[PDB]
């Protein structure tokens, strides 16, 4: 034939990336989260967006909200990605430090993919640390930008790196926190144990048994397994969800 074929379908295994070049990007909340009146961030957020009560409701993890200072990504976005993590398990560090940037650049500043994250300290005292700093980082509109500063000081830690007060304080310079004296008093006092304990039990209540565990639109993958899987999954999930429109009732 003296013509370019135009694409036709093939078994998703060789589908290679035919899933996102025909999903729809996402175009409501590409300036981030929307603050809250005084003008920092609702840190207080965790949870599905609605009760989950059999496996019909998966997509019920996904919160979708405006206001989440925990997720990047367009809320409208075709596919969301729900994380479970902990700031000191080495798996999620591997999976924030190698495969979330490849999502980033080809799916997430795309707008078909956003990413939310969830608590779920399961390493101790020092994981329940971590979280209290990162739900003050997220207080003022850093939570990304913390999440990577710290999991950059892990790339080579096999373990856990056992972070206290001074180290999260440098990831929060780093990341650009603004009130430092906001940031250290959060971090430390009681301002976050209740979400944080809540959200731990969510999780529990999922069956989420280890982290990282994410739910990649209907599917679960439970943890840092290779960048092409993931890849595999969001094209499946997205040539079986193109579009999404948020419910007029909301």
């Amino acid at each position: 034939t003296q013509a370019e074929k135009t694409a036709t379908d093939l078994p998703p295994g060789f589908s290679g990336k035919a899933g996102s070049v025909n999903a729809t990007p996402g175009t409501k909340g590409l300036d981030g989260p929307t603050p809250l009146a005084d003008g920092s961030f609702d840190a207080t957020i965790f949870g599905p967006a609605k009760e989950l009560k059999s496996a019909d409701d998966i997509l019920n993890v996904h919160r979708r909200n405006a206001k989440d200072p925990f997720a990047v990504g367009a809320v409208d976005a075709p596919l969301v990605i729900t994380e479970f993590s902990d700031f000191e398990c080495p798996f999620c560090a591997r999976w924030s430090n190698q495969t979330e940037p490849t999502l980033m650049e080809e799916y997430v500043s795309k707008g078909l993919v956003r990413i939310e994250w969830n608590d779920l300290p399961v390493n101790g005292e020092h994981a329940l640390a971590a979280a209290k700093a990162g739900r003050a980082a997220a207080a003022q509109g850093k939570f990304d930008e913390f999440r990577k500063a710290l999991f950059e000081a892990s790339r080579n830690v096999s373990g856990h790196p056992n972070n206290t007060l001074k180290d999260f304080e440098r990831f929060a310079r780093n990341a650009g926190v603004k009130d430092m004296e906001r940031f250290s008093r959060e971090a430390q006092d009681s301002t976050y144990d209740e979400v944080l304990a809540k959200a731990a039990d969510y999780a529990h209540g999922l069956g989420v048994s280890g982290t990282p565990a994410f739910v990649v639109g209907t599917q679960y993958i439970s943890g840092a397994q290779p960048t092409e899987e993931f890849i595999k999954v969001i094209e499946s999930e997205l040539k079986k969800s193109p579009t999404f429109s948020t419910p007029s009732s909301h």
